[PDB]
């Protein structure tokens, strides 16, 4: 029966909610996990200069 | 420490792999749940436009 | 050399960024055009009602 | 008469439908991106153990 309870009809529109709120909860974790990812980047690449460096001052 | 073992490195991109891959499930559950919602809407109008014509019908 | 200058891995950042800045708007974008149409739902369900009930009224 | 024709809650859903559309389609676009910079991490990585040894070998 494709007609909901008034019931049915209050927790779809619930869990509508509830879905949206999840997807913007991961894309906030999306942007958590994309922040550390970043922080390895920026000490990897002082990590690599500095060597860099290292290998050409005993060049 | 802000820099990553490659274990860490590997799981991290696992794990944004994961995130994304669930924004994209929440977000086909979403459009499951507005396909019934419509379903509903339409049966709603199909119920609401022949309880008109019989109101009107007993005019 | 085929390696990212500072300045272009900072681009790369944001431009990750401004696609989940993009995610979140079209969700709450979503999220606001289902309030909308909550209440359009609402109204034909409610107005369903109605109609059956004057029908009853007058028999 | 503020209810919606047939063809007024037709679009509605299809703006909806898009808008889910636009967030998958800026999603996959996330995880294309993510595919390159992880590459390009990647390289650095892996350029900073290339220096690290080359300096060993050198003592």
């Amino acid at each position: 029966d494709h007609r909901l309870t008034d019931r049915e009809w209050a927790e779809e529109w619930k869990h509508l909610d509830h879905l949206l709120n999840c997807i913007m909860d991961m894309v906030e974790k999306t942007r958590r996990s994309l922040t550390v990812l970043r922080r390895c980047q920026e000490a990897d690449r002082e990590e690599l200069n500095y060597w860099i460096r290292r290998y050409s001052d005993a060049e």
